[PDB]
């Protein structure tokens, strides 16, 4: 028996039957679509993220964020060093690369962050 | 939002590392991507379509054009890809990353499209 159809990317045609310029302009956006680093804001639909979300929870293993260390400072049954903080610290910019490839412009924030941090805590001595 | 405690008793090392923390997820504009778990941003997608009057993507018009019954010109198609742009600056605001995002999407367009005409010529 068949299952429903899943959602997934648009199924790029090589060749259409339509008019010249809306032909190439078509093959065009593809490859924006398909290729541009900048395009994945605007590929889908807004309400496809709650799919996307889901795929998160499948791609990454380990998720975490900084609401989740620092709540977890504070309820001090986590974290016994700075090394052990660090690593959940890490594994936020792992799992950004992770999902979201080296190119993407949430590799280069997480980067960011990363460097920012290092600034801070050098800056707090 | 996480509130911060000015003083813990936990050891120095950790108690520095979760003030140092503490200001990255409260001021540094690069930290707003990994503040809240990922599972607190499926709160935005409603919030969207109350904004947003007439919701666009690159999708929709792909499968538009294909479909074969809603373009009849090259003008029309950019009018749809415009709004995606006007969409991101109403919902995002003009100063936005995401508004500099929609701006390299514009261009990124213009030379790929130059590229396939100079390309045949
Ligand atoms: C200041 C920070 O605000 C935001 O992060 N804003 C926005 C975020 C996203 C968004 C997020 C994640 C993903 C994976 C996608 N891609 S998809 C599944 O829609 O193809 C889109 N779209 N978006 C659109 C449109 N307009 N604004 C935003
Ligand atoms: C409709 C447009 O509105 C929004 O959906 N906006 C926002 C969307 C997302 C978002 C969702 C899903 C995913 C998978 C990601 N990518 S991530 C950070 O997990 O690598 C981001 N973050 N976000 C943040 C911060 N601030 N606003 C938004
Ligand atoms: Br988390
Ligand atoms: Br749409």
């Amino acid at each position: 028996h068949p299952r429903p159809l899943p959602a997934g990317k648009h199924a790029h045609r090589q060749s259409l039957e339509t008019i010249p310029e809306v032909a190439e302009l078509y093959h065009c956006i593809y490859k924006l679509y398909n290729e541009e680093e900048s395009s994945v804001w605007f590929r889908e639909p807004v309400n496809a993220l709650a799919q996307e979300i889901f795929t998160y929870y499948d791609v990454v293993k380990s998720p975490m964020s900084l609401r989740h260390i620092l709540d977890n400072i504070v309820k001090g049954d986590t974290y016994s060093t700075a090394l052990q903080v660090m690593e959940d610290v890490e594994l936020i910019w792992k799992n950004c690369i992770t999902f979201n490839g080296a190119n993407s412009l949430l590799a280069t924030e997480a980067g960011k962050c990363r460097s920012a941090l290092d600034r801070i805590r050098r800056a707090y001595q």
